[PDB]
């Protein structure tokens, strides 16, 4: 059977509306969020730089994909009478976002790994199998989403999202093995932290499978609306919130170091106005 | 009853160019401030760094909605005669403060508690309730301005714009009380010009709901510029001199701590032009 | 009477191309302006930043405006025959300088007063009196020269033009008074540089009423040109030329301070070759 | 005989979306490489600085082409029905790889002797038959591929082809050369690694004569897919994962000469979450 | 006589092809330039630091003419059958690089001066007299090639073109007596190298007259792209090569200094692998 795409939909001036806010509120706050890394970046020791780097490909490729789509925005609808009427840029508010979570999803599942307790190349191992499984759980979403069938085809949405599905659960598997090993060789204070990251993400993940649910059962102005709200949202409380998450325990890992001499840090750290080490020189 | 929308106005070219000045003055004015905050950053300690991000973030968000402004006013608004006539891209030389605001005053909430003294569950609890009170209370107006009615709808005006005053009076007793709170256990010198900073911050978003009503109440090109001309100024007024008293703020807190032995810093804090703090190593 | 705008006026292809070298010159220089105000931003203390802070933005609102004047310029005239005719977006290669002045004839001021010698009540209602007065003459020229009469009425320019005359005369003097209380307290090496600075800038102010004279007085293609060229011209001087010389201030007062016990400099500061302090560590 | 251009195909919507995808994946993994860059660049010495120097320019120059070409992308087919019919500017869309080649693979020879064992006066021969040799490499690729019979022509990607083998030839002989005589000369730890990166860089070279031969062979709008795919991957693989392992390199050899004395480096050494090297003050 | 201009001739798609080769090629190149500057900008001392910020402007000032002058070429010819026609924005593919040379010729001259042994005021004198004749030597080209007789004019070519010839020669008698008088109170080592730059300055700078003559002599589109080939290749060759000559003066010299006292610098200096000076603290 047949399905309008999301955006094959005629949006009123109150779901456009809409549809700009939450585009625009997306993309600033993942520009603050770039920003607030960069600002942030020399709280935590060089052992740990992994997950700046991590989290500063993150932002900086939502901010970009998220500009694209604005614009597109405005380019891809013509406002015909009381309705906007979608052209052929109406697509790209859509597709860019599978490019984002191309790069990001590989790259969070890596700011993860970056804090835990995993050395040396069984590291390597678990890093490459995440950045697999999250770069195919992306693509072959894509492809059913946006390419086979042209986003318009109920059965290349199962299968594909079927697909998809399988490696949501390798990455799953594979991060939540790797989380599981290292918090017996944390420190309680640490390892607390490191659950809670871990759940925040795997949380996160899971409202993305909802937005491509709709694609499949519902078609409408309405439906395209909540696909944007749904996913932008949940772009914002995943990529700031948890990007915040790690850095908090970078820090605190960092400081346990100092404190024990593994290393030197040049600023003292400071976590929730509390100072966990002092600064210090070579 | 229904009112004609502000983006809906045909302006003269006396209100369109001064509203280009205050729309390219403001945007000017903010990536100056945009500047400034990078520059002075290393001034403040880490234990305070919290308020450069916001600051950092309050400015870009401004400047960019600025840009996406001024763009949309060349591209809004058609000359025919001796007017300026408005096309459909002249909701996009309002809307987009909508999303500022979004991300701004919850910042600026950050901001002010980031130089009190909280901390412990009160400190998150805090900086939470008025992230989502300050976030809800633009929203709110959002709806009532952009979104339910098209800007055309006194009834959706008067509705949505009663509850983002609810949001108001919410949003600012958490922040009243938590600077009541700090201001005890502060010194004498930083507690002074945290109720200073409390009473500009205050007063400043009291402005903006003036524009508000005017939206309500009156209808032209007159009362069109009358709008940017209030917020434009507002904002100028409200990010640039609010952002510079925390920063004092945060310095002269930086420098106490400094001479108490709680942190070094590397450089000495000048505060105007007295020194309140030598340089120190590790 | 009436008279034509500057932008109303047809240019041939050797008046087209000069406004675009100028133009395009201006923005140039103010980008190379940007880049040397970051690169030798810590040459100077942390007493004296408030002059690389005003540099900054005075080169980074005025890069900004002549990219918008050199683009509006592109777009802004269209080639019909030998001449190129004037569009409806002509105003905004002309317009767009006055923003750029709003906050730059501020910042210079503040500038200049950064180097000097106040302290105290007198320092902020010296600055604050200057950041006003500056900021009125140039608005009032704008409402003269681009909004009232539409640029085209004599009285209009002449009234608003004699207007912004009047806050020229009360910003000199403001700024005049604090240097020449200033030279006696600074050393006599600073107190001679500072004077050549208060005379290069008031100096280089004189040149802009020019520009405004033309525009009541003559109207022409020719005249177009000579006001682009002039004004062009002036803000390279007074802008790479003034802001070069307050840092050269800076830095030797910087210097002085290390010599002196008053603080310690990270760097050497090297002023013509010649080393007037050494490096320090706290 | 002739070929139709790889920019001469109608694709279809899927081929136009996977196109878009890649395009815009490429220019998106190549930015947070650079930002990756910018975040390690004080892990390296300042006797390997010029491996810095090399992956920023690469990562620069190659994200700035991708985007050229995801802009053109936009504005280079149209779609007629089902198909997506190449415009004049979908030459746009290909041809400005070979710019970005002409940078990066001189730019990759010298990062690659960055961390070898050259004199300094037999290194410059060495650096420059490297720079022409591949810079002359692509550039009679261009000439086949784009320039002489404007893609169109079997004989001139023959021979302008073959011509630009011979350089690949000599390219590949003065590097591998350059490497065989450092080996003995490093330790073996990075003796090991300058081996594999050698090995990693030929290897990758070898994948884009293959967009080449299609280019010969195959024409259609699956094969122009096919090419942007190859060549698409090909760019991330080889410049995300070659710039990488030359850092490990510098980074270890950085903390091979701290260790030895030959120089200090302030922060600590960490490859694969070991500690090579301890911080240190002059 | 008239001549037609070199933006009056239609190219054809070889021609165009090359054209915007080289542009792209010539702006990437000094973009590489540009992150080169910034990366290794702290291995020059405080003394010398004029030479990185002349480089910078260079630099910036030379991309961004490359990246105007790239989208005015996809704005300035339309395809017409099987030949690329220009249209009124054509002379902006070429006009373009008199703005970049008039702020770079002026720059090359100080980034010279800035590593010889001028000191103090006798300094000024030359620095003035260097960047007025270098600037008068650009403008009066810019008005024969440009603006009077719209580049179409032979006599107004070789008037102006012999007047900037003029300027030329004054230019060069001042730089080459600025060096002959610094040799011998160099170093020999540094001697020799500023005697190899001074070499390689002004030997750049005879090509550039040879791009002028093919306006006098020849028109069509083969020339029209020989001009553009010959001034982006010496544009590549003079900025990216000299400024990295002066560069190993400044380090050199840096060295040198804190070698014999004179200075300290934080990193040590390593110039061709050899370590020159070790780092230090104050
Ligand atoms: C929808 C729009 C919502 C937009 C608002 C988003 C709010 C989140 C931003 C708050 O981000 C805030 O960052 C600072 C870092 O400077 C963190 O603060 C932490 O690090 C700083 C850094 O030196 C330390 O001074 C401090 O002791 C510690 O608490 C806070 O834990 C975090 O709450
Ligand atoms: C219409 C818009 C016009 C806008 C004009 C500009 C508005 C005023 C901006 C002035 O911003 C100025 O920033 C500098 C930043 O160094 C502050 O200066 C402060 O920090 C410096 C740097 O450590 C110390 O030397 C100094 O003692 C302290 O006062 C000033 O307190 C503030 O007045
Ligand atoms: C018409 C357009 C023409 C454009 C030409 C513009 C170039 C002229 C300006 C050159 O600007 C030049 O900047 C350097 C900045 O390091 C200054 O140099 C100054 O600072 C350096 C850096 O610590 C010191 O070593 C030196 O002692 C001191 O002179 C020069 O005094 C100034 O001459
Ligand atoms: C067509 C376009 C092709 C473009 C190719 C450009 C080739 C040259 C680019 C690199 O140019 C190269 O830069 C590095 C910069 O660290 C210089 O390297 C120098 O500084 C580094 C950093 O302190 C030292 O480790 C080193 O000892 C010293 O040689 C080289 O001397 C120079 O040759
Ligand atoms: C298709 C698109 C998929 C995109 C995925 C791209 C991400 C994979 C690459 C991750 O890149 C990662 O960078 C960090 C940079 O700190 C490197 O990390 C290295 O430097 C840090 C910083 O000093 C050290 O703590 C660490 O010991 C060392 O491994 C990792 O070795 C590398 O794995
Ligand atoms: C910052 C962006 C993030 C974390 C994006 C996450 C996206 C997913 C986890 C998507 C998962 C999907 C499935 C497992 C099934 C259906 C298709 C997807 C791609 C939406
Ligand atoms: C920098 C921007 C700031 C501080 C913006 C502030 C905006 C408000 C405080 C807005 C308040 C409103 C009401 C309380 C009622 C009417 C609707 C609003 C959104 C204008
Ligand atoms: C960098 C820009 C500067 C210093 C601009 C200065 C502008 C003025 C000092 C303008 C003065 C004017 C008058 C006093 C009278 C006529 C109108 C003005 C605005 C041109
Ligand atoms: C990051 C980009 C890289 C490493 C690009 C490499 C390109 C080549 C090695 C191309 C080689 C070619 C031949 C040797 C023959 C056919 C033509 C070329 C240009 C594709
Ligand atoms: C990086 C750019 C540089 C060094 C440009 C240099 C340009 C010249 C030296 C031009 C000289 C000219 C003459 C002396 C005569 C003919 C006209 C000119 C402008 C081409
Ligand atoms: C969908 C929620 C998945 C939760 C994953 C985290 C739980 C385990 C944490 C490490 C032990
Ligand atoms: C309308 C869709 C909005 C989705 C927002 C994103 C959801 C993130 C859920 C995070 C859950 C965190 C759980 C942490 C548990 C720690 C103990
Ligand atoms: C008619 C009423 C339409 C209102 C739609 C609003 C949807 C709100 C979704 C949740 C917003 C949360 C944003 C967090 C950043
Ligand atoms: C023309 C309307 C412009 C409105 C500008 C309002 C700016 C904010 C008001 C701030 C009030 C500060 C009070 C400080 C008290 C201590
Ligand atoms: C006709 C006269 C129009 C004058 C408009 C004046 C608007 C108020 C000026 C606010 C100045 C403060 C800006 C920072
Ligand atoms: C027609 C364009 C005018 C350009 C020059 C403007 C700046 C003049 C500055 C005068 C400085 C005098 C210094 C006295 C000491
Ligand atoms: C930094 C610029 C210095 C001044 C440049 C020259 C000013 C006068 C321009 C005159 C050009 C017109 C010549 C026509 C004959
Ligand atoms: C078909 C798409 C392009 C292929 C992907 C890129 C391949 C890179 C070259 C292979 C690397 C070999 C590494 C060997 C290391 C020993
Ligand atoms: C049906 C379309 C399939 C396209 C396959 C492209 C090649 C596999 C993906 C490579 C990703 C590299 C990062
Ligand atoms: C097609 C024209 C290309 C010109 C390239 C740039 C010419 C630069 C000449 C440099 C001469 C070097 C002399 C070194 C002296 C030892
Ligand atoms: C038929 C094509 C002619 C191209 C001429 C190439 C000129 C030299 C290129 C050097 C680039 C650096």
């Amino acid at each position: 059977d047949m399905i309008s795409a999301p955006w094959e939909a005629s949006l009123t001036q109150a779901e456009h509306s809409l549809i700009f806010y939450f585009l625009a509120l997306t993309g600033s706050a993942l520009l603050f969020g770039l920003a607030r890394t960069w600002l942030t970046r020399g709280e935590v020791g060089a052992r740990y730089r992994t997950a700046v780097v991590a989290r500063s490909g993150i932002m900086i490729v939502a901010t970009l994909s998220y500009v694209f789509m604005v614009l597109a925005f405005t380019s891809g609808y013509d406002h015909v009478g009381s309705l906007w009427v979608p052209n052929s840029e109406a697509i790209m508010t859509i597709a860019p976002r599978y490019v984002e979570w191309s790069i990001a999803v590989p790259l969070l599942s890596i700011e993860l790994l970056s804090v835990a307790t995993l050395s040396g190349v069984s590291a390597r191992r678990t890093r490459l199998a995440a950045v697999a499984g999250a770069f195919l759980m992306i693509f072959t979403g894509f492809l059913g989403a946006v390419v086979i069938g042209d986003g318009r085809s109920v059965g290349s949405l199962i299968i594909w999202g079927a697909i998809s599905t399988v490696f949501w659960i390798i990455t799953a598997v594979i991060l939540i093995r790797a989380i599981r090993h290292s918090l017996p060789q944390l420190t309680p204070e640490a390892a607390a932290l490191l659950k809670t990251a871990t759940i925040f993400l795997m949380s996160g993940w899971a409202v993305y499978p909802l937005a491509y649910l709709i694609q499949i059962l519902f078609a409408g102005g309405l439906w395209t609306t909540s696909i944007h709200i749904i996913l932008c949202t949940a772009d914002i409380v995943v990529k700031l919130g948890f990007c915040g998450l790690i850095h908090r325990i970078a820090k605190l890992r960092t400081a346990e170091d100092v404190r024990a001499g593994v290393d030197i840090h040049t600023e003292a750290i400071w976590i929730s106005s509390v100072k966990q080490s002092d600064a210090g020189i070579p």
